[PDB]
Order: structure tokens, then sequence, then C-alpha cells
RNA sequence: CGGGAAACCAAAGUCUUUGGGUUCCGGGGGGAGUAUGGUUGCAAAGCUGAAACUUAAAGGAAUUGACGGAAGGGCACCACCAGGAGUGGAGCCUGCGGCUUAAUUUGACUCAACACGGGAAACCUCACCCGGCCCGGACACGGACAGGAUUGACAGAUUGAUAGCUCUUUCUCGAUUCCGUGGGUGGUGGUGCAUGGCCGUUCUUAGUUGGUGGAGCGAUUUGUCUGGUUAAUUCCGAUAACGAACGAGACUCUGGCAUGCUAACUAGUUACGCGACCCCCGAGCGGUCGGCGUCCCCCAACUUCUUAGAGGGACAAGUGGCGUUCAGCCACCCGAGAUUGAGCAAUAACAGGUCUGUGAUGCCCUUAGAUGUCCGGGGCUGCACGCGCGCUACACUGACUGGCUCAGCGUGUGCCUACCCUACGCCGGCAGGCGCGGGUAACCCGUUGAACCCCAUUCGUGAUGGGGAUCGGGGAUUGCAAUUAUUCCCCAUGAACGAGGAAUUCCCAGUAAGUGCGGGUCAUAAGCUUGCGUUGAUUAAGUCCCUGCCCUUUGUACACACCGCCCGU
């Protein structure tokens, strides 16, 4: 078991979606437009070089 | 008569209902019959004789226990005698302390610990030491709850691991999350000296209480005994006790044997029909005979063996001795001669073990840097040592090799869960492997065709081939992982040990003792333990000599009770 003080942390990645941030573009009605790429299955944009997605979880790795 | 604390007393009586006359003398215990003073004494010493201080009890009689190197009866191989096999001595496997280590986790200490916690741990179990995830933190009190919290998932470094642990941030369950206060659910964390329950032991002997009655003021006592008798406070008796309950015994299971009974293709059948099949396989030309490793349907005969239901049977009954001639004992034809072995087990207890079996639990510890849980690798097994249960031998009644033939309890597959027992054919020396055909079982394993033992060869008193430790190389198995070698096989090294000091345990009949086989632990499996059967004695029919036990009589300055108390430089 756990019986040492040394872990030096432990605690979540919180995540937030209270921030500013746009996800499509302030365009005219009728039109708009992606800054990254979401589809409309809607979250695979570019982590730092992989996608992934939470309700498919399809992996690309090579485009 | 009557006194007294009572043991006792014709005085220790005539004592609160006290007064016959008179002498000496004591006021809690110790310091003390000490110091000093007086006095007698040849000397030893005698007579008279304080206080300071210290202490809560000293002290008498009886009552129950405990105890006795105290007597009287009696029983027990956790006792001895007569013996047998053993341990201690040597190799080793497991438990203990000490040493050691991050940790080598802990309980248990004469029987009543030390092969015990079914404690044979690779992981798991793991409670120990080194690291890493999680909140399975109920609910409510306030916030965060609309650019709306909070899930989590490979980026790449990192970590040990491809734990989005983190760093880093991108995705969602979206108000079930998330932060402080309140309540800790949780815990193989501490206290078995807070407990429950369950066990062990005192204690495997025969002992234990109360109702009414009698005695003592009383604690207590009698009933529970003078005596004989039995395994037994089991009887007959005796009797200021009577009538009853517990323990014993009685009861349950087990072994015996019942040529009688209802029965059996999942048992025997086995006797038979010889309904067939086979070998001249032999006396036998041959049949009848002997055999079958065989083959049958039930329209054969049943139940001796196989199984298990009711039965039945043994009860000091028959006879003879011994006895207060009651209880009973000894011997003998009969036959299971009352006799197999156990289970069960009272009164009062122990600061006997267990909080590490439990959602059984009080209190304390702790609960997020967790003493909760999960994962990784280790450790519980480490070596100058001493210990306690055990297997192996030390050999010739033996070992190596071949033939030979016989057993009984059980056990065995899909369960909240992962693998059972194994015939039979081939491959492989073997350890093992591959198709496979049975079993949830009187059905196939398995007519369980086990071992020492029975009959032959080799070895030749020699550390020899007895012995099988240690070490190297190899070959397979179960598993997420065998390295500090899980097991098993093969070659090979071939040590300690020449029957074991002081001590000490177990046993009296299919018991000791030898050999083998099941169950348990068990994915891998026993040198351990719980059971089964086979081979089969010598030495006893007794005593208290030792360690101990029950009852009675006596003794005590003991009462957490001889593991007691207690005396002086």
């Amino acid at each position: 078991k756990s019986y040492t003080t040394p872990k030096k942390n432990k605690h979540k990645r919180k995540k937030v979606k209270l921030a500013v941030l746009k996800y499509y573009k302030v365009d005219e009605n009728g039109k708009i437009s992606r800054l990254r790429r979401e589809c409309p299955s809607v979250f695979m944009a570019s982590h730092f070089d992989r996608h992934y997605c939470g309700k498919c979880c399809l992996t690309y790795c090579f485009n």
C-alpha cells in the first residue's frame, strides 16, 4: 500500500469550456467557417500531433 | 443445671436477676524487661524499672480450602515395574529465538507453544519495507451552475508500465460532479487486562448443588457415612435425616454372527443350463472330465458371498467355589461371556487463545502526503549459533535385477466460475504428448490385479553397490512471472553416519512395530496432518517406588493459598 509522504503531486487535469474559445468563425448567416478540423459526426481536431474523439474514438495518426 | 469468643468447664457455676471475706496483678502492639538510679551477689546474674520515637493493627477459638520431605484406603502407561519400538547422536524438510536486513510482519512460551493460526507465502494471500493509480468522501450546510462546473482518451518528455500520474490542456456523463464546515462509512490498525461467541486446560478422574429437617449465635455442617463392594457418591447396607436434580450409567454411531426374512442388469450371481465359442490343452483313441482370456436374452435357479432395512442376539444366564452370605468377585461347558473403539459430557473457574474468521462489537488510532483499497518488483526462505515435531539410514533377515500374486475408506466436470477423475490406440527411454471413448458415478476409471512380504541371479564385512546430502550440465510440465534453482526426469560428484552420553516420550491385542494407499491443503503438491488396509510379537493381568489424581483422619505462623510465608550479621 502507499505509505509514504512523497508523491510530489496527485490531482486532475481540470478541463474548462468556461473560457472564450471559438470553434467556428463569426460569418454571415448561412455560412459558417471552421477554424480547426471538426466533424459533423464534433471534436477531432489536432491535439498537438494526433487526432482522437470522445463520441467516436477514431485515432488518426498519419494524415 | 449453668457459664463462655469458642475449644472447654461440677468449675472456668451460683454474673446487668451484678455486693461471702481478702491478696497480687493487666490496659493495643513494638522501644523492653533496654538505659539510668537504688539494692543483693565472690562471678554469672536476680529484685525495683522509665521516656523519646515508631505502628493500624498485633493477638485467641472455630469453619471452608490450599499445602505437607504426615500417616490410612484406591485408581491412571499424558506414571513406574517387565518389555518393544523410538527421540537426543549424522544428513536433511518445516516451526522458534538471536544475529541481519528497507522489511527479514505478527500471535503463542511446562504439560496447556515451538509440522500450532488446515501458516506447504513466486504474484495474489500480505497485515512488513521501497514507488505509482483511486476516492467505491452517504447526506446537508454555502459557492462554483450558462464564455456553464466536472468524465476521460493516444501528445512528446516523463514514468518503471502505451497510469491524458503529472507536465500538459481538449473533450464530456453534463448539474449525479468540484472546494470548506459537520458526520467517517472504510481498515489483518492498538487493547483477548472492556467484551460476545467458539475452543483449551484445572480433570478423564468422579465429583456437584439446593428444598424441608437437626446441630452451632456464627462462618459452616449433616444428607455426601462406620463397612464390604465395584471402572464409578455404582450398590447393598449403616443412619438425625427425608424426599429429589446434575455428572456416571443410561443414549447415538461403529465392529463382530445370524445358511432365517422383503429384495435386487448399476451387485453377486456362477450353483446351473453347458444354449454356445477355443486350445489335444492332459489321465482320457474320444466323450464325461479341467479350463476358459470368453457370449448371451430373460421366456433360467436364486441370495451363501455384495449392499442395507426390520429383526434377532448377552442378561452374573447355566454350574462350582469365595462372600456379613446382600452388594458382588474368581473359574468353567455354552457362545458375540457380561470386555471394540469412539461421540456425548456436570459444579466453580483461568484476567488460558483468539478483536489476524466473521456486517458481532466498545473505546482509542487513522481516513486523502490514507493505518481504505488496486498495481509493480521484491521480503516472510537470509547464517558464526542453540533449539522442538519429523523422513532417511548406518546394512547380508540387506541392496541391485527378474518372476509372482493379494486390500479397504473415500474421491472425480460448468458452482456467485474455470477446470475434474481416466481407461484404450499410436509418438517418446523416461519425465511427457496427440486423436480420442466413457463418468454428476454399485454403471467406464476400478473384479481398484499397491507395497514390505513369496521364489531365483549379483554383490561378500570392505564408507562396499549401505547412505543418498552437495554441486555442474542437460529434458519436459502447470502458470501473467520459476532467477534466491515450483515440481518431475537424465547423466554425473558420492560427503556426514559403524546402532548413538546425560536425559526422555509412546504403547499392553489385530494394539506395538513395517510397508503401501486415500482425504486435506492443491492452477504447480507433499518428508505434514486427517483416515484405510495389509504383515504381524516379545512383556505384563500389578504396585504405589518416581511424576501426578479422588475420598477420609490429623497439622499450619499459608489465603494473588509452598511458585507460600519468614529469620539475623
